[PDB]
């Protein structure tokens, strides 16, 4: 789950779950995914709460309740928001006034749900870097911010504490759409494909976020749709995919000690 995928989750839960007391609450008894607290106390906590609003930075989500501890969630590989099981992968587990369920499930026991005085304070929370939908960096700002990192941009992309929310669709997308190779230094980047970057980040966030996460509404001209095809049958628009990570070899090319390097 990337940042479009969570915040689709944070508006859900927003349209429908505010306002409205915990009448039930089930926390699994998960000692990987419930970190920080015991599953009792976590249920003790948040029973007969109210959601005011729900949060989001990076890929990090959660609800600030009437009165504080509040609970987040990291997504990981697997975790996902369903509003109506309680499913036998269901993590966090509640029930509302109304009558409506609110829960967050995790197959892979990969995700990290947590009870925090103030999520905003702490990791993980605490250390990423400015959301890239709600505090994007200037193109200037990110201009400068590229110039001394010696490390591929791809990956620079990815870290969490650089720029929030991107994770490996978005990542190749926006790369694709600013015609950069994903092995390139993000030091050697010119002024001008760094602004080219800047604007595709923007672009694919926007739209992915516009159509609430849904996949079978994004571009067709997205390499996202084929980035997960067998080798030698994906293309995009065309032109064959290559994959390292997907990329288009003929509209991503390395450039200087980068290509030479690879060669």
């Amino acid at each position: 789950p990337e940042l479009p995928e969570v915040e689709a989750a944070r508006r859900a839960i927003e349209e429908n779950c505010l306002g409205k007391k915990i009448k039930r609450v089930i926390i699994a008894d998960d000692n990987k995914v419930i970190h920080g607290i015991s599953p009792s106390d976590f249920q003790t906590s948040i029973l007969g709460k109210t959601i005011i609003s729900a949060r989001r930075k990076g890929k990090n989500l959660w609800l600030e309740l009437d009165s504080p501890p509040f609970p987040s969630f990291q997504f990981g590989m697997a975790g996902a928001i369903y509003i109506k099981w309680p499913s036998k992968y269901s993590k966090f587990f509640v029930e509302l006034d109304d009558g409506l369920e609110l829960s967050f499930t995790d197959k892979r026991r990969f995700a990290k749900v947590r009870l925090l005085a103030n999520p905003t304070s702490v990791s993980p929370i605490s250390e990423l870097g400015p959301d890239a939908l709600l505090e994007p960096m200037t193109v200037d700002e990110f201009a400068e911010s590229l110039a001394k990192k010696k490390i591929t941009i791809k990956p620079l992309l990815l870290d969490q504490g650089y720029i929030s929310g991107i994770g490996n669709w978005i990542a190749d997308e926006v790369l694709y759409q600013a015609r950069i190779h994903p092995l390139q230094t993000a030091s050697s980047l010119s002024k001008e494909q760094c602004e080219a970057l800047h604007t595709s980040i923007k672009e694919v966030i926007e739209k992915a976020v516009e159509v609430d996460a849904d996949s079978s509404q994004f571009p067709s001209n997205w390499i996202f749709h084929n980035r997960e095809k067998k080798p030698g049958k994906a293309f995009v628009d065309g032109k064959k995919i290559d994959f390292i990570t997907a990329y288009v070899p003929e509209l991503q090319k390395l450039y200087g000690k980068d290509a030479e390097k690879a060669a």
